[PDB]
């Protein structure tokens, strides 16, 4: 087989976690970048995308769509879905936590100017009261150094790369949970990590105002 | 040991499709039905709630928050998530999509009167054009009983779910995909769904005006 190839824009959207992950767990992917929207249409029409949705990563021999298909499946690959069914299940609860956050993220950057200052507002809102105290209970009570199964998960994976776009959005959120600044620095010294944290890495950056309308002229 | 209690408004919404899995299952459930803010905060107070949100099951001395939480876990524990990581894959892939339009159809009775008609029209093209054709292709490409592994897994669960509320919407949407109505037709045969979709189950109604007015007093009186 061949290496995983992630077809989306070039920019961070919905695809940026399949790259944390596949990075995290040292794979080396390709990237086919939709340009245009002819360029999705292709794909579409071609039958590439059971639902007419990017993303869409080709890997072994299958081409899978919708975010958490990808992500599960190579967390599962990969080792880093936990041991049993309960860690899955704790991890589940994690991800999908993280996802609800997330999700307010990736969308901030769409929603009208007017409504920016009240739809951020309400985010750090939640990330203050709601997700942060969450995550933080979890590190304070088992006292380890990951999430769950005192091992490397994805979990912490999804986590640290929300973290990194937390400290984007107000560098000040992260201050009171002093478990979550440490979970931050091991992750990403992690030498899988580190390396996707490095200039030239498939990491892709914020969204700019160039990202959002050549968003509108593909979508 | 117990029932598995599921922690819920007396409804559908996303709670739904977790009792549907259940008694796909065989296994029998209680409920704790969720009818006012006090009752949700009694719940938060005992810091059940992660996330400070429901739907919430208690299941195996576990209290399980996030729906994909909750599915997922039903789904191994007794064998409805496929045999492989493979499988999984392709039953990941269709019940994420089957779970993007619930998701729809789960907020359109709060969406305001504005915005109403045009997510309806969406909602239905996006059934006729999308995804209906979408299973009907699967169906068609192996042509088993089956959506995924030649045997019943959580994906002909959640689509034959799916298949029944789209029916309440518009019941000529299905009509030009044999393929799926023959799928629902199975699938309502198995013995554990049969029980299920008879009258006097935990099968909830579709949210009328008071439910919606119940769910809004809940976070908002
Ligand atoms: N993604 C979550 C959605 C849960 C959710 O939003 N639940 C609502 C009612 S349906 C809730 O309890 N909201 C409380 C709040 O947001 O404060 C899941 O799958 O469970």
């Amino acid at each position: 087989a061949e290496k995983p190839k992630l077809h989306y824009f070039n920019g961070r959207g919905r695809m940026e976690s399949t790259r944390w992950l596949l990075a995290a767990a040292g794979v080396e992917f390709e990237e086919k970048f939709i340009k245009s929207a002819e360029d999705l249409d292709k794909l579409r029409n071609d039958g590439y995308l059971m639902f007419q949705q990017v993303p869409m990563v080709e890997i072994d021999g299958m081409k899978l769509v919708q975010t958490r298909a990808i992500l599960n499946y190579i967390a599962s690959k990969y080792n880093l879905y936990g041991k049993d069914i309960k860690e899955r299940a704790l991890i589940d609860m994690y991800i999908e936590g993280i996802a609800d956050l997330g999700e307010m993220i990736i969308m901030l950057p769409f929603c009208p100017p007017e409504e920016k200052d009240a739809k951020l507002a309400l985010i750090k809102e939640k990330i203050k009261n709601r997700y942060f105290p969450a995550f933080e209970k979890v590190l304070k009570s088992h006292g380890q150094d990951y999430l769950v199964g005192n091992k490397l998960s994805r979990a912490d994976i999804h986590l640290v790369e929300l973290l990194y776009y937390v400290e984007e959005l107000d560098s000040s959120l992260i201050s009171s949970f002093p478990l979550l600044k440490a979970l931050k620095t091991r992750i990403s010294n992690l030498p899988t990590v580190k390396k996707f944290l490095q200039p030239g890495s498939p990491r892709k950056p914020p969204p700019d105002e160039i990202y959002v309308r050549t968003v509108y002229n593909i979508f």
